[PDB]
């Protein structure tokens, strides 16, 4: 009811930053209670929209605010490098937690089941379907089977070495190709989330710099302790 | 009581982020459980100190983490602009509650304590003393008191319009004069708290960029929004 369209969630989120609340396993801070506190900060300090992992952690938060929610399961699979939302299960949990979006690894790697069937599953729900994609040839998949939403979440996290630097090309592809595109993924500063922004993105999700206490601080403390060093 | 002297301390603090806890006044956030939750995140995380808001903050994070805390009590005052620990009860509240270092106000403002009587009864109590300063004279007020850790975190909060860069000069000043300097105020990005360091301080000292999550928030938003508009 929030939403009648994609166009106009993608009206709502142009130029936004969305929230990633998803802090570090096995902290102190990865606790329902907190992840509902910093939604309810960043709502209100003006964020429009956000993205949480786990069907309960989508409940509670969904019930605690009011901006629309990008929702994800993250699993540890056997057999499969796969590891967001890759159940029916887990995206029928996630619709009937209350989220607005669905987001899934849309990579053709070796998985339970085949993306087609989770795409499927979310276009059932009425909620929106996001592509987490790793590559152009993901988010042109996506796209033929009518998902709304295509980001470049894991570009960089599906082979060798992790670059340190976001994928721009990727949402510069994915924008000129007239996808709704949402540029995710490393986007560790204000300036490079607005790049993203410039690059062709309707939005930019960040995680880490904003909701990953341990690892902000160690940012700052590699860049502190090797400046002490070089005094030295 | 506190032990240690104030070389090793130094030792120990060069090249450090030290961890400034203090979250948006009135936020979901500001609760003692989650100030002791980031705490022991960022201990977790290699941070190796605090700065905690209120005694029973500092109480209830001493007894959660082993790093040392540097105390204050922050009070707006009907009668004073001076914020920062301004009454030797809350110098005793401080110590008593666990803190290593006591830090205070060192302007040179309408005050209900004259900062000489603040100082010294942080030096009755055996923790080291702070001069949170706001000018290069507080600092050598300071030092001519016994003093042992002068910062700049005063700097731009007493006069009108509030820089938004570090004051990079008063740092290097106090490092010049031979202090223990710690930089605080601004500080929001690793490159930035590096530059410190290499101005001369021994440790900075970070909160908004870590622990106001509403802050960064919109430091994320400001660009992205403003990119957005660009665009159309």
């Amino acid at each position: 009811k929030n939403f009648l369209n994609i166009e106009e969630l993608k009206r709502f989120l142009n130029g936004q930053t969305v929230v990633s609340i998803q802090p570090v396993t096995g902290s102190p801070l990865d606790k329902t209670d907190f992840i509902v506190a910093m939604a309810i900060a960043v709502e209100q300090a003006g964020a429009k929209a956000l993205r949480i992992e786990g069907v309960s952690n989508v409940a509670a938060v969904s019930a605690a605010v009011t901006i629309p929610i990008i929702g994800i399961v993250k699993r540890d699979l056997p057999d499969s490098p796969v590891r967001i939302t890759p159940f029916v299960s887990d995206v029928d949990g996630l619709a009937n937690a209350g989220a607005t979006v669905i987001a899934f690894d849309a990579t053709n790697r070796t998985r339970p089941e085949s993306r087609e069937r989770i795409a499927q599953a979310i276009k059932n729900t009425g909620c929106f379907a996001m592509a987490d994609c790793s590559t152009f040839e993901d988010g042109l998949w996506a796209n033929s089977q009518g998902v709304e939403i295509v980001g470049s979440t894991l570009s960089g996290y599906v082979g060798d070495i992790e670059p340190t630097v976001p994928d721009f090309q990727l949402v510069k592809a994915f924008s000129e190709a007239g996808f709704f595109t949402m540029a995710e993924g490393r986007y560790n500063t204000p300036e490079l989330a607005a790049k993203a922004i410039e690059s062709g993105a309707v939005a930019v999700t960040v995680g880490s710099a904003l909701t990953r206490l341990e690892v902000v601080t160690q940012w700052f403390n590699n860049a502190t302790q090797a400046a002490g060093e070089r005094k030295c």
